[PDB]
């Protein structure tokens, strides 16, 4: 068996568009994500969530709700990612860019999935359809998905 750290995963999602950063450096540089990062000691996860959002994208919210959780594992490390994923439930400011993220609105005929992480062409339609789901997938370094496992569930 293997240990799991905690990780928080936000997608401001509106009618017709949603908000991704593009990753300026760190873990995932590069690619379009959701915002988030480490769960800190103290916090619920929750609240690490709308912390992590603030820091990364300046929107500051009171309360987000939960959409789904997902595992990854990759090849040579031990320690497993928690991913605990959420939308918004309002917004009331603008995005700003941060020392991590750049964000960007995308529309949602426009998701960009080819500059995402591939996990995300699997279980962000299910976010987008509004059901909640639990996911795991083990990756070959950043590209190669091994084995995955992606589930609807009434209840995160
Ligand atoms: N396969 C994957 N698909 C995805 O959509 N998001 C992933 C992912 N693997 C990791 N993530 C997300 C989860 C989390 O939001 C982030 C990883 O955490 P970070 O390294 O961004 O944490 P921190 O922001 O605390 O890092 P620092 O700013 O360096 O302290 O990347
Ligand atoms: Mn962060
Ligand atoms: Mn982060
Ligand atoms: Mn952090």
């Amino acid at each position: 068996m293997k240990a799991s750290r905690l990780y928080t995963l936000v997608l401001v999602l509106q009618p017709q568009r949603v908000l991704l950063g593009m990753k300026k450096r760190g873990f995932g540089a590069g690619r379009w994500n959701g915002f988030g990062g480490k769960v800190q000691e103290g916090e619920t996860i929750e609240d690490g969530a709308r912390r992590e959002l603030q820091e990364e994208s300046g929107l500051t919210v009171d309360a987000l709700h939960k959409v789904g959780q997902i595992v990854f594992e990759f090849v040579g490390e031990p320690e497993l990612m928690d991913v605990h994923v959420f939308c918004t439930d309002s917004i009331q400011g603008t995005p700003v860019e941060s020392d991590e993220m750049r964000p960007c609105w995308f529309q949602l005929d426009q998701i960009p999935f080819k500059d995402m992480w591939p996990d995300d062409s699997y279980w962000f339609p299910l976010l987008l359809q509004k059901k909640k789901f639990h996911g795991y997938f083990k990756f070959q370094g950043q590209d190669t998905i091994l084995d995955y496992t992606l589930r609807e569930v009434d209840t995160v």
